[PDB]
């Protein structure tokens, strides 16, 4: 009967349409390179006020070279003119009643204990230690540099898909409005401007600059390069996203934020050495460049072809059995 | 007829040969690991002359630890003995006629304006600012360290393909001529020497050391590990390429080169603080290690097998139809 | 005969079982993301004694920001109060007999030779050089900071599989015993504690802290994220491994270890500049985060399906031919 081939022909048409759209949707004919090779060069701009001092890029940005991970210092704690010697630790955890509890068995991983129980103040008695004196007092409250909200981060990103030798950059004057220096990045109004406002980045990550500057934190400027190298060279475009990386988990057991210690080493006219100990709180920025490209290839196209051919050939039989049975 | 099977047998032989060479060429029987895990340790060697001073590795290399990204400083601008205070900015962009145009609305992202219009010199009148005084003069011309062309970069690279747990290194004494310390890297005469001459790297990237040292730049020493783990362990070999990463695009809108600012912080005998502000131009080197290995696997070999089997089975039918029709 | 279909049915059952277990074992139905996107934040804790000085985290850890690569300085060589000038190099390789062998042709890549042959001591005569004087004496023996064995490394690692947008962290209070701060990492007793003991890390890598601290070295804290995103979110877990990265190859031709030079720059009350030159030996730690996830996908499941269908269909024929023939 002719209808039998009109039922099968319709069967093959329809079933082949489902399979066809599926394989075409997932780019099953494409080999994929997911090992992007990126270089990131950053430039921070701005000036702030801390105490009665003025901070410029040389004072609060560390490191200076413009790497993919850098820190904008917003708050710090200074302990000036330290010098090697003996002094009572100011940490309460080092409280003692007699020299019998200031032995090596106590706080093994901590500082160097001299073995004497001394009076830091009239209200506390702590183990004496050898090291930089006086000791640090990290329980005080200090101001935060608010101007850092208006600082700008300029990100130059140069990536390359090696499997295809397809290299491109994120400096695109055509995609962003002229006076490029004057652009700033908005996810909607200017999603291709390489200049990021610090406060903006803090907002895009859903973070309060006050609490963040107070406790410090780690933010990530994410550059994504999902590209179809079958389309125009013009179509491979970077997409920026933002996130806070220092988990604020309720379970915690650890204080949130981000801070680190460094000293400025001075030597005396008399030749003795003394440093300024600095506890720095700021916003570390990690530029994380992900990307994967897909290019047509003969091998994946043949495998997907055979897959769809055989799969349809079975689906038509199964559909014929389902029909003849009628249920 | 016997010829019918001699035509089909020849058909199957030939068609199967096309498919066979294609799948065998693309290593369709191989699973691929494109997530190389590399460690890079670098060592720079050399000494230069700048002004009437001698620069050693401790003076021009930053950072010192020998990471995958480092900078060889070739030119710098010094502003010595700065101290917090008030002074007229030297940038022309800060020109003013009266204190009415030195308000917060002007240059919001710039320095801290005091609000006074002062006379930097007799020919210019600029807004006064609070910060490190005197201000920087980044419009002067300074020499460049030419000896940096003869510096050598030693790159230790240790990579690992985790999917196969196949780890190897780029220090290969057998592939490079003895007196290894005396080797230097030429793409043809010594393509496995880990010692790179700075000037050589500048040449391999097609760059002029004069202009590059003058304006600074970003070069990439690329280590590629394309390997067939089906062949001998001896065959997985690294291949070095070179490129300049700071786009010099005509569209530009940004000054090419690479520079960053850092200060040397001194404290006075009287206790006041003062720094030396340094604008550094140099050549940043980014070691970019790409790699992908292919090892025989049962799953990809079966999928490719089925693919070629079915594909030939259809190609022979299509070729039979093309022949019987004769066109 | 009915037995013919009982032989074929058993044939299809058995053969289909081999193929089925194979494809199910290799997760052939899974698409794989091998481009993990990780952020690493490290914190070192401890204090040591070197000479009659006390070293804290600000003195021996470099860089300070807590990156994925950092160095714990264990031994160092100090050359104090250097100043630009002329002096005889102390390296024996610079031995001379007359000013005729101190020309530019000698040691082209080395220091700046003045051209004079001078007497460093009564037993050696070396070329004079311009640079930081006095010169460094890197042939002396210095102590090593032993307390560094008891230091602790705290590693915060935040990764993300972008293909699935599946992000997770390595701070897992449920997997590690409470008093999290008090945990320390043992591969068996506490394989999820983020706090690493320096000495432990040195042991897990099969290295002697004595020789390592003496010569310096490069260790890698490896975080592996092999995950089946088909299983519970709870099952994607990090696994830590350890390795020494500075090859100690017998062929060598290079001194093992790891060291770098940096200076502390001082300026004189009289205004002249002088530095302290420091050769630092320590243990560099490189946090290397690998990972690959597998999630069920329609495309790979269909391709593997067709593969097994066709492959079984041929295996049954081949097995029938092998049986009928009987050999
Ligand atoms: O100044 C301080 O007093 C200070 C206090 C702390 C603290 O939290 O107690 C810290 C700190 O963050 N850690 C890390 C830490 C904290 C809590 C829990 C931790 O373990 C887990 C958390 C969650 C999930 C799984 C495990 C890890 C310390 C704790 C112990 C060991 C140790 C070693 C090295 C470095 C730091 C720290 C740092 C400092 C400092 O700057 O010197
Ligand atoms: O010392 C200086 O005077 C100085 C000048 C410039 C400058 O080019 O104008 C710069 C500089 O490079 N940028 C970056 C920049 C420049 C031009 C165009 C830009 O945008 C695009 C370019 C091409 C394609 C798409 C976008 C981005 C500045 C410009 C604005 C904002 C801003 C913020 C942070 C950092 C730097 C800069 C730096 C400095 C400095 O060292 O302090
Ligand atoms: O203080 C020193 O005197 C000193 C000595 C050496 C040394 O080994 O001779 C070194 C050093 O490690 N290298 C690297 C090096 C050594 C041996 C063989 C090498 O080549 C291969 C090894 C194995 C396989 C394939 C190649 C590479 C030097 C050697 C030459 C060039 C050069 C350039 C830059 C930097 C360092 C070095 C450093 C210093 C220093 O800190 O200043
Ligand atoms: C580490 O600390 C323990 C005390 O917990 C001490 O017994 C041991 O000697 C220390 N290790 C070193 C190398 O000093
Ligand atoms: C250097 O002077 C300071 C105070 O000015 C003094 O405390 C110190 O002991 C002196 N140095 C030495 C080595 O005595
Ligand atoms: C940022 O600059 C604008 C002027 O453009 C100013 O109104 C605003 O107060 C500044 N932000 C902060 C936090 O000072
Ligand atoms: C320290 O001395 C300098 C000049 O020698 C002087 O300008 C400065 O005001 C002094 N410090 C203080 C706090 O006055
Ligand atoms: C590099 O060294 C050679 C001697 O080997 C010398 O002739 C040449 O001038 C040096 N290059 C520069 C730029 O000084
Ligand atoms: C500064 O003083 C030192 C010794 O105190 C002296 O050697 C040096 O020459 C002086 N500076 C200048 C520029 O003369
Ligand atoms: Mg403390
Ligand atoms: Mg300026
Ligand atoms: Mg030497
Ligand atoms: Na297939």
């Amino acid at each position: 009967w002719t209808i039998g081939i009109i039922n099968r022909v319709v069967q093959l048409l329809i079933i082949s349409y489902f399979v066809g759209w599926v394989f075409l949707h997932e780019k099953a004919y494409q080999v994929r390179d997911t090992a992007i090779e990126s270089s990131v060069v950053t430039k921070v701009k701005g000036s702030g006020l801390y105490a009665n001092r003025v901070m410029d890029v040389s004072d609060y940005v560390t490191p200076p070279q413009g790497t993919s991970v850098f820190v904008i210092i917003t708050k710090m704690i200074v302990t000036e003119n330290q010098m090697q010697g003996f002094c009572p630790e100011s940490e309460e955890k080092y409280r003692c009643v007699s020299d019998s509890q200031c032995g090596p068995e106590r706080l093994p991983g901590g500082g160097i204990l001299t073995g004497r129980c001394v009076n830091y103040s009239s209200v506390l008695r702590t183990c004496e230690i050898q090291g930089w004196c006086p000791t640090e007092v990290d329980t005080v409250e200090t101001p935060i540099m608010m101007e850092a909200e208006n600082f700008t981060i300029f990100i130059k990103n140069s990536i390359r898909f090696p499997l295809f030798n397809f290299e491109k950059g994120n400096l695109l004057p055509n995609l962003t409005a002229r006076d490029m220096k004057t652009c700033r990045f908005h996810p909607d109004k200017d999603p291709f401007c390489p200049i990021l406002r610090v406060g903006d980045v803090v907002k895009f990550a859903g973070q309060d600059f006050a609490k963040l500057a107070r406790t410090g934190g780690v933010l990530g400027i994410k550059i994504g390069w999902v590209c179809d190298l079958d389309k125009a060279w013009d179509q491979c475009i970077p997409k920026y996203s933002f996130t806070r990386l220092d988990s604020v988990s309720e379970k915690s057991s650890v204080s949130p934020g981000y801070n680190f210690r460094f000293a400025k080493y001075y030597k005396m006219e008399n030749g003795s050495e003394y440093r300024t100990l600095l506890k720095a709180f700021g916003i570390r920025f990690d530029v994380l460049v992900y990307g994967n490209a897909g290019k047509f290839n003969i091998i994946p196209t043949i495998i997907s072809s055979v897959a769809a051919f055989t799969s349809v050939g079975v689906g038509t039989v199964l559909c014929d059995i389902i029909l003849l049975n009628f249920l």
